[PDB]
């Protein structure tokens, strides 16, 4: 993949760097309680529902793929939402409790393009960047980074605990509470990076 993830135009996959991390998914299955939106969970095979792609956060017009004259980069520190690419959900917390970790928050896939509210906006926080490429951009293995909601302050996080056969027995996602900056189940990467309009990074 590209070196740089681009606003938009990239399509990538999400990493979680605790131990038995696994990629940021979502399916056409609901929850069977709290919230009963679209589920979120992380999955450990490679698959199209792995698939997301950054959107301008919620307050500005959004980014569409009728924007050719521009190519603007993800930068650490600023806000975007993450749109699930084959539902076209935003990632997505609210005050409703974790299916198994009930002392955390649920997290859904729920809206879309133009409907939902400002906790689909994220703070993209750079916290590792190995090798000598722009610090402040993200890029695919090499930079760890950190998913904090905008609205609660809770950090995204593959919590450990997995799904019942409802959610097929993936892994339990939630937004964490009063999380450590060191816990790595708060740490992701960019694991896969597709984008016909950037230099291919070998």
């Amino acid at each position: 993949g590209p070196r740089d993830v681009a606003l938009g135009s990239s399509i990538i996959s999400i990493k979680n760097q605790a131990l038995g991390g696994a990629l940021l998914h979502s399916h056409v299955q609901p929850f069977p309680e709290g919230s009963e939106q679209q589920q979120v969970t992380v999955y450990g095979y490679s698959d199209a529902n792995n698939e997301w792609f950054f959107q301008r956060i919620r307050g500005v017009e959004p980014w569409t793929d009728a924007e050719n004259k521009t190519i603007e980069f993800v930068k650490g520190g600023e806000m975007y939402r993450l749109m699930h690419r084959l539902t076209g959900k935003n990632l997505h917390t609210h005050e409703v409790p974790a299916p198994i970790s009930k002392s955390e928050y649920e997290v859904s896939a729920y809206g879309d393009v133009d409907l939902g509210d400002y906790k689909d906006n994220w703070i993209i926080e750079i916290v590792e960047q190995v090798g000598e490429e722009d610090p402040t951009l993200l890029h695919p293995l090499s930079t760890s980074f950190r998913i904090k909601n905008s609205i609660l302050g809770c950090y995204l996080a593959q919590s450990g605990k997995h799904l019942p056969e409802w959610g097929f027995r993936q892994g339990e996602v939630v937004c964490l509470k009063h999380a450590s900056k060191r816990d790595k189940r708060t740490w992701w990467n960019i694991e896969t990076h597709e984008n016909e309009r950037l230099p291919q990074g070998e």
